[PDB]
């Protein structure tokens, strides 16, 4: 589809059998979701954005479905204000910026 | 042009007769640039990101050229880690997300 930017580009994602709303964020290098439980081991990581850094848990090889498109990649979990779908996963669904 | 996301979507912008590099960020509601001098009066604004909030200076009706496209709008200036072109200007240049 073609998503305009008059409003925040929010989409429904499916992860771990749960439906959630997330932002397609081209400014985010990685994907970070609000606190939740995911299978497997995780490594601690610090990510920085506007306002500073937050500590998150890094999970690898996580399957996520974005608007019907299956994608696999690293997913970070932590105290993020909103669910963010970053470039590591946007590339997998063939998302591009056009103008 | 069509920009993929395997690397950060950085583009050259021109503001105040100077060339700078900025990120095309669909996750940013507004446009915020690193500390610099702009004409006119400014108003206070607080913007929240993944790590918290930062105070910025808001300048209105600022001329900014993005990857060749001229835009005139609100530009925020503050302690941002990188120059960010947000949705307010992305819409002016007709930028959309596609997949
Ligand atoms: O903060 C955000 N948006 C806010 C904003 C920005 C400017 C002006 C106004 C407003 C209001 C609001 O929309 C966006 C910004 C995000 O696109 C990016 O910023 C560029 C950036 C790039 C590199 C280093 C630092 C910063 C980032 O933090 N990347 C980092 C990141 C994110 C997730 C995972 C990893 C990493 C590493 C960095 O790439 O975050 C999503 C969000 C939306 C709404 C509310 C809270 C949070």
């Amino acid at each position: 589809p073609q998503i305009t930017l008059w409003q925040r580009p929010l989409v429904t994602i499916k992860i771990g059998g749960q439906l959630k709303e997330a932002l397609l964020d081209t400014g985010a290098d990685d994907t970070v979701l609000e606190e939740m439980s995911l299978p497997g081991r995780w490594k601690p990581k610090m990510i920085g954005g506007i306002g500073g850094f937050i500590k998150v848990r890094q999970y690898d090889q996580i399957l996520i479905e974005i608007c019907g498109h299956k994608a696999i990649g690293t997913v970070l979990v932590g105290p993020t204000p909103v669910n963010i779908i970053g470039r590591n996963l946007l590339t997998q669904i063939g998302c591009t910026l056009n103008f």
